């Protein structure tokens, strides 16, 4: 088994050059009292490809040729790298294309229940051209949103967004009134992830009231407005019904619609339903639930980097990549590498370089405890603002309301792009300055002398 | 922000919340992150991020919204326990048929709350579904009773279904695969696709399905007994899942009611499970949970346990789900996991925190699998209390010294030994295939039956 | 073309020239002689196109020709070690016939399904036929064949459009 499933003589550069293997890098610890590191890594490769925990009479030479192989170990750093012959992965009968479900079942499936492994988490993976080209990839990108907004389709810049808050509770007309207010100052509105067809806010009534708010805001401002609707369901046919109803209702504003799918909880099947049924609608991948495995506190499953890289292959137009430590959710500054892996044609993960061969980019959607004050620091860490940022609390929690909240987000990115000092910039921008008084604990930490500098009382 | 006043009401009585029938209840083991809020403050912010709030006050909140807030109604900080009540009006329903969706239950009760920067961890150990919400779930349409009927067994307590998994997990070409099916079916009842088996370039789906259909006819002609197969129809594309399923049923023809459909429900998700449940309600839906250990392991302090996963699967309409070997096999499991089996088979059962009435919703079968063999079976059944289930032993059948068929008969004989209350070593002298499992897995025999070499 | 260059293993930016042919005679070749001419060209070239009227004629049934061409593609790819492409005419008056043809081709080609282009006689069958292929099969290269266009586009014509 250590002879069969482990070949540490293989050179990673040759496995990449050969283009016949998917590579996976894991941080793994063997359970005490079982096998050594290479034995545990060999049994892990067996349970992730062609074997079980005992020898079987049915094994032939052909089977041995599709074995996953351990090609590199670094026991001191708990690192194991496995090469998966690409012929292992399932393909559709209908169109010969790849499926992420098969990648998941083999590379991070049954190997997560092994009694002889304490834990194992995937940190990176490499997809060679012969397998990458079989994935859907995104059909709609931020370029399509920039075109609807009248922005340049190359570096069209920042899309000012929000989430309708409360997360649940608003009836159809109060919901649509909050949409109208935000759209007086902002571009994009997203359903909060569970909003759909609740008994107090029926889906068709809310969709119609929002379509009317979009027309009213566009007439008032003379600017195009965008909405991302949650179409998540267990039933594929419910997802189609929701999507079809939205496009028909929005009519001449149908290209202003994004479809949101809770891709981690509903699964890859739900993401593909939206991607294949509505390829001309921006597919917004919401990752609620992902923290159960992606948290740095978890030593199992896979990281947010791996989740995001899979989503690009699945065809997400955009995916939540987190605030990279600048918001309310778990995240780190080094998470900027996630955003570049999903937007660039060539990028480096923690272990593998990836060429995307012209596959469309996936937008990093920034969200979770963001507001005007936290934005300049976020953009400094990332390096660009060609993205969507949604701030629910940061817009509707603004002291002067959602419209002022939307302008504070707009003004916060204009401050960063100009290279201005946020406190100095706030004296000329009322809505941005009023975000300091809306979130005073954040202002005290990020800009310690803001009260004296903006001429406001209290502390 | 301290959201305790709004999102915590520890004066609520659990018995009254259950009697009211207007709330879903969830019990979590939670630890606040050091240097942030106290236990109640963290539990209140958790309830906020799981229902109607965010991390700051918003101008758009009204009294109506406050009425659908999730509420912390019980805390036991010493045992890291938090219980939250979710008004059932929070949960999404289908526009097409007004029915519930597990995706919404997951998004609210174990979604964004798993990324909170002020929580070290939080894992769901139990949940309660009141009648007004339970009745909106699909529940299973096909059960073990339908397999017992195809096998010619009594439809009440029809007993043990002897199964295997076709090993190698991947690598077998279509005819060698079907030859291993024929061999096992000479002694056993049920064969399962190993979870990733589908349309690989070396074993095309249609060729494998046709070769297996021919092996089923040959084994049934030879033995005079009905045989069952569970095919993996998992795909990202709903239409691929339909194409696979439709092709299998048409090919199997007069044996179409001998087919189960396997879905890798944890990796492909609830959407894939529902595709199979709603498109093929008359085909036994076999929920394979590959990947689940990333959250269900006792080593994980996040997500949800295997008990919670299994209870959701029954609501989703799984006919059967892998419940693990309860510590008797190769995967992580514990003897107390027998409570998982009762929660999914009985009409009334107790979880670690909540009693559940199922109101006649069909049972889900415990599918026992993962490092099982004829030697480990009598101990497993003693712990569970019955054998009205499917057990699949891949290595335990194809790893038997005399082959598949002998492997199958040792699984059959091992359950017959348990039902008779016989001593396995004494029983083995009269049952050759059962005795030859001792020599097939000698390390297991040395631990379970120390003086067997005789 | 970037998607064809990727299947050919060429750079996806300026991947260069795709060497192609049309299976002649325009009509008359039975399924195996047709597929034998595909195999021969593919020993030296990249792309083969159905001549514009080739489909389901009584002497070259569609399913038989599609299967014989799928076998010739596998044989040429095994022989040369290079990827090969085919553009199939799926033109029909009936939208559902266009879907049946396309679906049958993709299922038959299986692991070579991304080597398939769909040809539509867009000028004679019309924009409705072009959109059927574009919307039903957006991941298959849509090859617009303009047979008939000369009736208006010719410089001799002073009507219609160029
Ligand atoms: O429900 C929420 O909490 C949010 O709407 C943010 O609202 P706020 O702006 O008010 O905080 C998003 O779903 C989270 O950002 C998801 O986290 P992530 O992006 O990390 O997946
Ligand atoms: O691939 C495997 O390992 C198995 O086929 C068992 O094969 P063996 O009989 O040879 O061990 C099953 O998928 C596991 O039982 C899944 O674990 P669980 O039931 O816990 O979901
Ligand atoms: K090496
Ligand atoms: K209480
Ligand atoms: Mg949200
Ligand atoms: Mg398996
Ligand atoms: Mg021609």
């Amino acid at each position: 088994q250590s002879n069969r499933y482990a070949n540490l003589n293989l050179k990673e550069s040759e496995l990449i050059a050969g283009g016949r293997h998917v590579l996976c890098a894991y941080i793994m610890k063997p359970k005490a009292g079982f096998g050594n590191f290479i034995q545990t890594a060999a049994h892990f490769a067996a349970e992730s490809s062609t074997g079980t925990n005992v020898e079987v009479s049915t094994t032939d030479d052909f089977t041995r040729g599709v074995d996953a192989l351990v090609y590199e170990v670094d026991e001191a750093n708990s690192l194991m790298k496995i090469a998966y012959p690409i012929e292992l992965f399932d393909r559709n009968v209908i169109d010969g294309r790849a499926m992420i479900a098969s990648f998941l079942t083999l590379t991070i499936g049954n190997n997560q229940g092994m009694g002889d492994v304490e834990y194992a988490k995937m940190y990176d993976f490499y997809v060679p051209p012969a397998y990458l080209k079989l994935f859907d990839g995104p059909s709609t990108t931020i370029k399509d949103l920039w075109r609807v907004l009248g922005r340049p389709v190359i570096n069209g810049g920042f899309i000012v967004g929000t989430i309708i808050k409360p997360k649940l509770g608003l009836r159809p007309q109060p919901f649509a009134n909050a949409c109208y207010d935000f759209w007086l100052g902002g571009d994009f509105i997203k359903n909060d992830e569970p909003q759909g067809n609740q008994v107090f806010a029926p889906f068709k009534d809310t969709v119609r009231a929002v379509a009317d708010a979009m027309r009213r805001a566009q007439d008032k401002t003379g600017e195009a407005k965008l909405f991302s609707f949650n179409i998540t369901a267990d039933d594929h046919y419910e997802m189609l019904a929701r999507g079809e109803f939205i496009l028909e209702t929005f009519a001449d504003n149908a290209d202003h619609i994004a479809f949101l799918v809770d891709g981690y909880v509903a699964g890859p099947a739900a993401v593909t339903t939206a991607r294949r049924a509505f390829p001309k609608q921006y597919l917004h991948y919401h990752r609620a639930g992902h923290g159960a495995v992606t948290s740095p506190q978890s030593k199992r499953g896979y990281t947010a980097f791996v989740l995001s890289k899979m989503a690009r292959l699945q065809g997400a137009s955009g995916i939540h990549t987190g605030t990279m430590g600048f918001g309310k959710m778990e995240g780190e500054a080094a998470d900027r590498a996630i955003a570049y892996m999903i937007t660039e044609d060539a990028a480096d993960g923690p272990y593998f370089h990836q060429e995307w061969l012209g596959m469309n980019p996936t937008t990093p959607i920034i969200s979770g405890g963001m507001n005007a004050l936290r934005m300049p620091g976020f953009f400094d860490n990332l390096g660009h603002s060609n993205l969507i940022m949604t701030a629910g609390g940061g817009a509707f929690g603004h002291v002067d309301g959602g419209a002022a909240g939307a302008k504070s987000l707009r003004q916060a990115e204009q401050c960063w792009k100009q290279g201005a000092d946020p406190v100095e910039f706030a004296k000329d921008h009322r809505e941005f300055a009023r975000a300091f008084e809306s979130f005073p604990q954040d202002a005290d930490k990020l800009y310690p002398n803001w009260r004296a500098k903006l001429g406001v009382e209290d502390t």
